[PDB]
């Protein structure tokens, strides 16, 4: 009953109980104002019975969704805003996230969608202890100490909401803003300080010092030419377009001295001094393949893209390692490694018109590798994907995905941040699957009997490719 699916033990009334959101540029001044659903789409989720204003009690999480939706790796960030209900609420926490079960448990119409149960009176006066409304809370991801919460759309009309921090206002180049607010959660740590860092670098595009790879393996040559290898002319013109290209590229971890599990680009001057010599290389590497590409490129895209990814990876090294061990047998193929989280993952049971989750482990051996994304199972009306559930969990930060139907049933998965993982940096890729109705499969319907997970690019008979580990599953009973 309404103990199996709920937990005690973490559930309770507080008064002006608060989380932080995290916003979009051109509406932290909006939602300020009050909270209402938006017009028709992402909804808060692709599955009708998970609806709803989705929030964190950790305003570091937050803050990682409010980069512009239109420009998901280079765009601009909006900021975080601390949300405080009045009065009494309860906090609900769940042991499971199978909408169907929670319904059937907690004696709810299997009928109707849960957040839409979850923000009536009725259901409040059973199950809110007077707290006149109810959010329910969830852990936010693995690696992570954190806890997602959900807000009934009609109910959080009664949110008030205070700024916390706009990035915008504070003017700074690319998403400088964000990561130096996110360099907080440390009290060793790496932060760097970014714009020190982007003129002492082109202050160094001299034409014609103190650096040694000493310790270190990982040298630069490749880099470039596999740089200018990419970009073409539509892309060089474009910051987005560009920073996508770089993200899926290997050997990364040369420019950015990081290797054996340990930054050692640690201070602003060996930073400074190695992406220096990488812009020029990437210049003089441009009249080899790609066709007018301007070697200004080289000196302002290309710089400003491949600081955000030294951003990226400085964050996750910052974060705590998610368990490494693999406890079921890895799959290695061209240097990573990839593992059922545990056995029963791996099973994809059908007799539902519910849902199912599935973990999958990354693991990278020593320098940062790109996960370019994700190949996913689909059968229109037996088994899709959940858009809103999927995501990849980088040491405990959840990067949500953007998902289009590629076909024959067959479905893609891009995160919205750049992903990589290497010694010391682990993901969870977290798969979930959502069925419109309880029709029968059999491998009949598949195409494919495996998750495909895309590593970086690669160069094989002239040919560009993803380098693809596959996991095996099994749908039966």
């Amino acid at each position: 009953g309404a103990d199996d699916v709920v937990d005690s033990s973490k559930s309770f009334v507080m008064e002006n109980f608060s989380s932080y959101h995290g916003t979009k540029p051109g509406y932290v001044d909006s939602i300020q104002k009050g909270i209402q659903k938006p017009k028709s789409g992402t909804q808060g989720n692709y599955d009708d019975d998970w609806k709803g204003f989705y929030s964190t009690d950790n305003k570091y999480d937050a803050a990682g969704y409010s980069v512009d939706n239109e420009n998901p790796l280079s765009g601009k960030a909006g900021g975080v805003v601390k949300v405080t209900y009045p009065g009494l609420t309860k906090v609900l926490a769940l042991k499971v996230d199978n909408a169907e079960t929670i319904k059937k448990e907690l004696g709810l119409s299997l009928t109707e969608p849960l957040m839409e149960q979850v923000g009536t009176e009725e259901f409040i006066k059973r199950f809110g202890d007077g707290a006149s409304r109810v959010v329910l809370s969830l852990p936010f991801a693995e690696g992570s100490s954190s806890v997602e919460y959900i807000n009934n759309w009609e109910q959080a009309k009664a949110l008030s909401v205070e700024l916390e921090i706009n990035f915008e206002t504070r003017g700074k180049r690319g998403q400088d803003a964000m990561y130096e607010y996110m360099a907080q959660a440390c009290a060793s740590c790496i932060n760097l300080d970014w714009d020190v860092i982007r003129d002492k670098t082109k202050t160094k595009i001299e034409s014609l010092t103190g650096t040694n790879p000493v310790f270190a393996g990982a040298n630069y040559a490749a880099w470039a030419v596999n740089v200018a290898q990419v970009i073409d002319s539509e892309t060089a013109d474009n910051l987005e377009k560009t920073t996508a290209a770089l993200s899926i590229l290997p050997g990364i971890g040369s420019v950015m001295g990081i290797a054996d599990g340990a930054v050692h680009h640690n201070t602003e001057e060996i930073v400074a001094q190695s992406i220096a010599l990488s812009s020029l290389m990437v210049a003089q590497a441009i009249p080899l393949v790609g066709e007018l590409v301007d070697i200004g490129f080289a000196a302002y895209n290309f710089v400003e893209s491949i600081i955000n990814l030294f951003q990226v990876v400085h964050n996750s090294y910052n974060r705590p390692a998610y368990s490494p061990g693999h406890k079921t047998q890895p799959f290695l193929h061209d240097g990573y490694a990839v593992s059922w989280n545990t056995v029963e993952d791996s099973i994809i049971r059908t007799g539902f018109q519910g849902e199912s989750g599935h973990d999958i482990k990354i693991t990278a051996e020593n320098t940062p590798l790109p996960i370019a994304g994700v190949l996913l199972p689909t059968i229109p009306g037996k088994l899709d994907v959940n858009k809103s559930k999927t995501h990849i969990s980088v040491n405990g930060r959840k990067i949500r995905m953007r998902c289009r139907a590629i076909d024959g049933d067959v479905t893609f998965c891009r995160p919205k941040s750049p992903v990589y993982v290497g010694n010391g940096v682990h993901a969870n890729l977290h798969v979930a699957f959502h069925r419109s109705s309880s029709e029968k499969i059999h491998s009949n319907e598949i195409s494919s009997d495996s998750i495909g997970v895309l590593g970086y690019q690669k160069t094989v008979d002239h040919t560009k490719v993803n380098s693809k580990l596959s996991l095996f599953f099994e749908i039966k009973s």
